[PDB]
């Protein structure tokens, strides 16, 4: 059900970076639930700051919040939201490039001292590309405001060298984001562990959590 599919490789920095994270990151892993449930909150102000010029912006959907939910046998955890969501466009400039200003160096700066790595994450986000410590794929479903439903945009990597974009219908607005968990990461399948980890970032987080 998909249209006008094609495959995009990473930036070169980017692929390597996603690829150091991975190992560099290990000891704070949790910290992609931190990065995913920011982006949700970012998404819902700036659904918010559109709608003061165009109120229809809501959709009639005007109660935002970002849904927690687990797939047991298929093993994945999805995060979705209800904020102004992503056009084709903003998902290949965004999710494609996607090479944060400063990763180099921030990742570079972590090590054994766990103390110091700590005092580290607590002051830099990584970002979306975090979910890849814990999942071998991520799949994001998103759809912006005010779009017509037939416009919603499909993205996939494994976070290899490439990922894969498509178009596709979605009514609802948002982003929603599967992650295809790693073996070993069934932490991220048990719903009080979740809700834990996300309540200890939601003390800065000004969106409500809702965990299925
Ligand atoms: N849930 C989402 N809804 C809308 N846009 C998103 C979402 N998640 C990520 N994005 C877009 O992708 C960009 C990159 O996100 P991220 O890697 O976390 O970096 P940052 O949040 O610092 O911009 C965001 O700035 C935003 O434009
Ligand atoms: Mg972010």
């Amino acid at each position: 059900h998909m249209k006008g599919q094609e495959t995009r490789g990473f930036q070169s920095e980017v692929k390597q970076l996603l690829h150091l994270m991975i190992h560099s990151l290990y000891s704070n892993k949790e910290i992609f639930l931190r990065e995913l449930i920011s982006n949700a909150s970012d998404a819902a102000d700036k659904l918010r700051f559109r709608a003061l010029s165009n109120p229809d912006l809501y959709e009639g959907d005007g109660e935002l919040r970002v849904r927690v939910s687990f797939d047991k046998d298929k093993r994945t955890l999805t995060i979705s939201d209800n904020g102004v969501g992503m056009t084709r466009d903003e998902v290949i400039d965004h999710l494609g490039t996607i090479a944060k200003s400063g990763t180099k160096s921030f990742l570079e700066s972590l090590g054994s001292d766990q103390a110091k790595d700590s005092q580290l994450i607590g002051q830099f986000g990584v970002g979306f590309y975090s979910a890849f410590i814990v999942a071998d794929k991520v799949t994001v479903r998103t759809r912006a405001a005010g779009e017509k439903p037939e416009n919603g945009v499909f993205w996939e990597s494994a976070g290899e060298g490439e990922y894969t974009v498509a178009d596709i219908t979605k009514e609802d607005r948002g982003t929603e984001i599967t992650l295809h968990l790693r073996e070993g990461e069934d932490e991220f399948l048990d719903d009080w562990r979740v809700r834990s980890i996300i309540s200890k970032y939601s003390d800065h987080i000004a969106l409500p959590v809702e965990i299925e």
